[PDB]
């Protein structure tokens, strides 16, 4: 029986659904944009559900005993079955709000607010919003905008590879015994991605150390003429605090555009002779790096059934930093993503199959 928890199914990217998912992944965007949360949940867990099938439906018979397929859903499914297309999603690609949305939000520090006041305003493309007079950007827009071809090309294993052993060589000039990992969508096994995310942590780093080490970094790459954007944003985790039952609680991290010259990327494959690239470092302590690693490897559907089954399941509190047993009393310690999966009771699930 498939379970309704993405974190009691195997989802890898071998992707039999697309001509489904695609269609309900556009009708979930649009639902977040028109914010109706909960009709985007709904298309969120459909998607996700699919996403699972080691087979393509190809009848409304292989829907049968599928879980998170309300009546809403299953007309989609029906309406792709008769022409291999979605009219509904169809409808939504030719939405004026909605591709406003998805193209101003395209840009780095362009978020759902400005960009439904751009809309109301009459922009409708990026090229006139840039040259508007009157305009006021904030510093991560400026930066949004002046690296845009950049930033909206996918981001490749090659170039994520060049980004790792920057980072690496960064972090180990101050602590030697770091540990940096690539977390994200790379570590779930995708080809591309929109940037490259890192875990850093340090089995033998004071508190102040682990705190500097950041500022350190980006300092170090701001004189190497390597820095292109830089926000870090200082840790709101406590140590005795229990989980959420939450985005504002997170470890030291920051969000970067790094230069990435072309001659560190090592690939088969003539322009500037580099690339901007959107990085971002988080700092964790070494006691809580299993579950910032699970955490931050992803996917955000995986994530959100792993907390939920958590809760509903085992009456348990699950967060980036920590596991609260509520019926024990007792903080559940964890060495391994492997050991956070037992004390919650589920098969272990390689990262590769979190893609949910
Ligand atoms: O799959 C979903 C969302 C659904 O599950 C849903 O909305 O239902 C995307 C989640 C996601 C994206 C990332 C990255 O930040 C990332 C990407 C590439 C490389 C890298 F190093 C980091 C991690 N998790």
């Amino acid at each position: 029986k498939i379970s309704q928890y993405a974190c009691q199914r195997r989802t890898t990217l071998n992707n039999y659904n697309q001509l489904f998912t695609d269609a309900l992944d556009i009708l979930a965007e649009n639902d977040e944009l028109r914010e109706n949360e909960g009709s985007c949940l709904a298309f969120m867990r459909a998607s996700s559900v699919l996403k699972s099938l080691p087979f393509p439906i190809t009848s409304m018979k292989d829907t049968e005993g599928i879980p998170c397929l309300g009546d809403k859903v299953k007309s989609i499914i029906e309406g792709i079955i008769e022409d291999g297309e979605s009219s509904e999603a169809k409808a939504v690609l030719n939405d004026e709000r909605y591709k406003s949305f998805k193209l101003f939000t395209s840009v780095f520090g362009v978020g759902l607010k400005t960009a439904e006041k751009w809309f109301r305003m009459g922009f409708r493309t990026l090229s006139k919003i840039q040259s508007d007079k009157s305009l006021r950007f904030t510093q991560m827009q400026k930066a949004g905008f002046l690296y845009y071809e950049d930033l909206v090309s996918c981001v490749n294993r090659p170039e994520a590879e060049a980004v790792s052993m920057l980072v690496k060589e960064a972090v180990v000039t101050f602590l030697p015994d770091a540990l940096v990992t690539m977390t994200g969508g790379f570590r779930r096994g995708k080809m591309t991605g929109h940037d490259v995310d890192f875990l850093i942590t340090s089995p033998e780093a004071t508190e102040d150390e682990e705190q500097q080490l950041l500022h350190k970094v980006t300092d170090f790459w701001k004189q190497q003429g390597l820095l292109l954007y830089c926000d870090i944003l200082e840790s709101t985790f406590e140590k005795f605090k229990q989980p959420s039952r939450d985005a504002l609680d997170h470890f030291q991290k920051c969000f970067l555009i790094l230069k990435l010259d072309h001659g560190r990327v090592h690939s088969e494959k003539e322009g500037k002779g580099w690339k901007a690239i959107r990085v971002d470092l988080v700092m964790c302590p070494y006691d809580r790096r299993a579950f910032a690693l699970l955490g931050w490897t992803g996917s955000r559907q995986f994530e959100r059934d792993l907390r939920r089954y958590a809760t509903h399941e085992r009456k348990m509190m699950l967060d980036n930093h920590a596991l609260y047993d509520r019926t024990k009393r007792v903080f559940l310690e964890a060495e391994s993503e492997e050991e956070i999966f037992a004390h919650l009771g589920l098969d272990y699930i390689e990262p590769w199959e979190r893609n949910a």
